[PDB]
């Protein structure tokens, strides 16, 4: 098989250092990477994190995971597909580590959004695709890409948490399913008032637990609309990817401009407060604002 066969060198893979893979930038893309290549990095993300010892994940098993995760986005999707789940994983690390966010969290939090990051879109349509009520919003969509990734982690052989205890296990979850439900952007909106006036008054606080629940969801955001961040030629072409999907062009660049005022620049100003060296986001956003500013006239 086809699958088998990419299990098998994925499995024998050497996995290159975090520095060759260039994964703790925060300007990296993936457009010049393999399916395999992605894969790589993405072992690459739990060794550096930690993860696999601290959590004893068997290789082959890490190695199903991935590939079962990564099967499960439509690559027919422009944009909401496989690549995108990895780099809202590249940015969570890279916010981690260079951002220097790793210190201020716990081993089982940090596990629950690198997977989070990963699963958030799992088995998404297109914006433009979509049972009883479903009344009142609610993030059907985020609860579908939820079961999606707990029946992924519940498959045999593909079993990453099998090395936590029950009582880690369901920490994990509950954390893993408020980090996926964050990424509903009415959430987003819902809740960034608190952390924004929180932030106004220096009293922003990770040792209280309502507050750390609230920096994860606001970080997922965050990770989640990062290429808005990147450097423009890549940004030009992100938005390409975004806009067949929205669509499957001379009012773009004022979209563009509204979606960075209206979501983009305060929480990137907020992460920035929480720790400095996560500037190089707010500064690629900036930058992005004032190229597709030049484009709306
Ligand atoms: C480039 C084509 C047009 O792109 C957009 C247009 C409108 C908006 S929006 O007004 O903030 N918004 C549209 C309605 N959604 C439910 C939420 C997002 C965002 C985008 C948008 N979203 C994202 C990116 C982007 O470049 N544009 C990258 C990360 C996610
Ligand atoms: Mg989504
Ligand atoms: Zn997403």
């Amino acid at each position: 098989m086809e699958e088998t066969r990419e299990l098998q060198s994925l499995a024998a893979a050497v996995v290159p250092s975090a520095q060759t893979l260039k994964i703790t930038d925060f300007s990296f893309s993936d457009f010049e990477l393999s399916d395999l290549e992605t894969a790589l990095c993405t072992i690459r993300m739990f060794t550096d994190l930690n993860l696999v010892q601290n959590f004893q994940m068997k290789h082959e098993v890490l190695c199903r995971w991935i590939l079962s995760v990564k099967k499960n986005y439509r690559k027919n999707v422009a944009y909401h597909n496989w690549r995108h789940a990895f780099n809202t994983a590249q940015c969570m690390f890279a916010a981690l580590k260079a951002g220097k966010i790793q210190n201020k969290l716990t081993d089982l939090e940090i596990l629950a959004l690198l997977i989070a990051a990963l699963s958030h879109d799992l088995d998404h349509r297109g914006v433009n695709n979509s049972p009883l009520a479903q009344l009142y919003c609610h993030s059907i969509m985020e609860h579908h890409h939820f079961d999606q990734c707990l029946m992924i982690l519940n498959s045999p052989g593909n079993q990453i948490l099998s090395g936590l205890s029950i009582e880690e296990y369901k920490t994990t979850l509950k954390i893993i399913k408020q980090a996926i439900l964050a990424t509903d952007l009415a959430l987003y909106i819902k809740r960034r008032g608190e952390f924004f006036e929180l932030i106004r008054k220096n009293q922003f606080n990770l040792e209280d637990p309502h507050q750390k629940e609230l920096f994860l969801a606001m970080l997922m955001t965050a990770c989640d609309l990062s290429a808005i961040t990147k450097p423009w030629p890549i940004q030009q072409r992100i938005a390409e990817l975004v806009a067949t999907e929205f669509f499957d062009k001379n009012k773009i660049p004022s979209m563009q401009v509204g979606f960075i005022d209206a979501i983009c620049l305060q929480l990137y100003e907020a992460l920035t407060h929480v720790s400095e060296d996560c500037f190089p986001l707010l500064d690629g956003c900036r930058k992005n604002r004032q190229k597709w500013q030049a484009l709306a006239e």
